């Protein structure tokens, strides 16, 4: 990209790790973004440098319309502050979006769900939506892609350190689990399906992204791959989450996010090894 | 990219660092390359799916083609084995360039090198000739290239963990040492030039790379500013080593190689925290 300008900070420390206790880097040479692996003025300044714009996806279906307030005034405050943000709040009540007050360069629409009678065609609606728009929208409008769970609230920074072409993020559930333990689709009949003896990280439906091109070819994937299972009369056991496990075995993410970014403090609390609760459950 | 296949490889440890004694991601989220951060098995099917073929470089000038037989022999034997490679090797002495055999899918071509009286025109003649070649052949021909000193051999493997759109490497005389230290240029009236409480390492002239793209760039960047400084009457400190670093400070390399991939035994032995010593001066 063009050249940054001067900056003080400290120097890195070559003979020392930036965390004794996770593992930073994955075996394919994919950072995980944990607190204390890096600086975010470097980050923001490389951004901000190339005008980047970041696309939030959440989707409200019947009562988790509930959630959007809470979910966007916290991400006023957290996520990617400083920076271009288009949120799209994918709804079957475009009545009950809350009217939450926007910083500078930030702008939300509002896009009304396909109804569906059928269960099936609900369980593919975000993968499908998301591919669909990925060519509507998004690619004329943004850089990258957040997709994410309306239930949810920003507790803490989540910004540019995500950015990457294709990111999950660590289930809170799993991040210290064996693969064994991992609740991949399991039935060799899926397309989802994951043996005992593969996996990397048990990854969250919850929070993924990417470059605009990678989402649409991970979404589209994902869609593709229920609508066989479908025909095939299965429904894998964790939904589109199981697909994106499969896809991302597959398609190695190029950042992985540590459950830092994906967490629950009602369920699991505040362990030591997370300094930071970014985005959290809602109690 | 495209799918990889089914493969069998231990789990990786969210909860275990994959270093304890060294720095594996910058601070900008670039990894640095160290023998326990990576998987090779899995790296070489990301890049094999994707027929990668890597351009190396190397100048052999006056008595410096005596270096190039074994240079070639070891490259042989331990860089980018498995996938496409093509070498370069510029040279003011075609006749002295050794007939090296070669494995399948590798090529070597030899370039004549412009000749110049000026040693200002020498001094400049690699960042120089890189870059327009850049043009004429390496945008057609290869999808990365590395850049390296002939007055070296491969002792272990280099492979393509260091693939990535620009790495700089950890010169081995400074990796522990703090920037004060340094010896970049500290002349203000050199295009080179970083001040004492700026810089993050101290890359090594020896061995940089990239997509063709950002070699293009950074090459093309530094024989501007050397002629810059050849107008103004300045010669940097350590020459085109001096502007490699300007230009990598003021643009982050998406990897760095540890001195497990430039170093001298010699003058510096074999530290516990290099596990292996890959490409070392020669005595």
């Amino acid at each position: 990209m063009v050249s940054l300008p001067r900056m003080v900070y400290p120097q890195p420390k070559v003979l020392t790790p930036c965390r004794k206790d996770v593992l930073v880097v994955t075996p394919w040479l994919a950072p995980i973004v944990w607190e204390g692996t890096f600086n975010i003025d470097i980050l923001n300044e490389q951004f901000r440098l190339q005008n980047t714009t970041i696309g939030l996806t959440v989707f409200a279906i019947k009562k988790y319309v509930a959630f959007l307030k809470l979910f966007l005034e916290t991400a006023e405050k957290h996520f990617m502050v400083g920076h271009r943000v288009h949120y799209y709040v994918f709804t079957d009540q475009p009545a009950a979006v809350p009217r939450v007050t926007l910083g500078t360069g930030r702008q939300l629409s509002v896009l009304e769900v396909r109804a569906y009678k059928r269960w099936q065609d609900v369980s593919m609606r975000r993968m499908e939506m998301i591919s669909d728009f990925c060519e509507r929208r998004f690619l004329s409008e943004v850089d990258y892609l957040v997709c994410v769970d309306v239930d949810m609230e920003f507790r803490d920074h989540v910004g540019v350190e995500i950015l990457t072409p294709l990111f999950g993020t660590l289930h809170p559930g799993f991040y210290g689990s064996s693969r064994e333990a991992f609740t991949y689709e399991r039935r060799p009949q899926s397309q989802a399906y994951i043996p005992k003896d593969e996996g990397d990280f048990y990854y969250g439906g919850a929070f993924f992204g990417g470059s605009v091109q990678e989402v649409q070819r991970l979404t589209r994937a994902c869609h593709q791959a229920m609508m066989v299972d479908q025909a095939n009369g299965i429904e894998a056991v964790w939904h589109d989450e199981s697909h994106l496990n499969k896809y991302l075995l597959r398609h190695k993410p190029t950042k992985v996010l540590s459950p830092e970014y994906l967490w629950d403090q009602q369920l699991l609390g505040w362990p030591a090894v997370l300094r930071k609760l970014r985005f959290t459950a809602v109690p």
